[PDB]
């Protein structure tokens, strides 16, 4: 849709603070902070696939909107995730150990804008088409 494509990270704000709030350790934050991943988003009927590829870590999720699934995150959290579409925004929530984080993906002009929130921390990541 608006989301389908191969996207390359071009900017990131507050990602270290966001990772710290998730409980990610220093060595992993160091690797994560200067990664510039690609994000490849595809859709095949009810099923959306989001692949994130980087030099030191690949991940992939496939889901149906509104159907909770188990996810192992890039930082090795075991979470229950639910993704819905709200006013053209893909809203992902991850829940684990009584905690939650939201990752909102929106299309704005030319860009894919990803807002990640944990507690008081808001991180914004922008991707452009590859
Ligand atoms: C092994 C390096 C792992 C890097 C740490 C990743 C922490 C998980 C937060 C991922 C948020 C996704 C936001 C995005 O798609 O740009
Ligand atoms: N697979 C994967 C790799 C990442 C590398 C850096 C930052 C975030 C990331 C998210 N997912």
């Amino acid at each position: 849709d608006a989301f389908v494509g191969t996207w390359k990270l071009v900017s990131s704000e507050n990602f270290d603070d966001y990772m710290k709030e998730l409980g990610v350790g220093f060595a992993t934050r160091k690797m994560g902070g200067m990664a510039k991943p690609n994000c490849i988003i595809s859709v095949n009927g009810d099923v959306i696939t989001i692949k994130t590829e980087s030099t030191l870590k690949n991940t992939e999720i496939s889901f149906i909107l509104g159907q909770e699934f188990d996810e192992v995150t890039a930082d090795d959290r075991k979470v229950k995730s639910t993704i819905t579409l709200d006013g053209g925004v893909l809203v992902q929530v991850q829940k684990w150990d009584g905690k939650s984080t939201t990752i909102k993906r929106k299309r704005e002009d030319d860009k894919l804008v990803v807002e990640c929130v944990m507690k008081g921390v808001t991180c914004t990541r922008v991707y452009e088409r590859a």
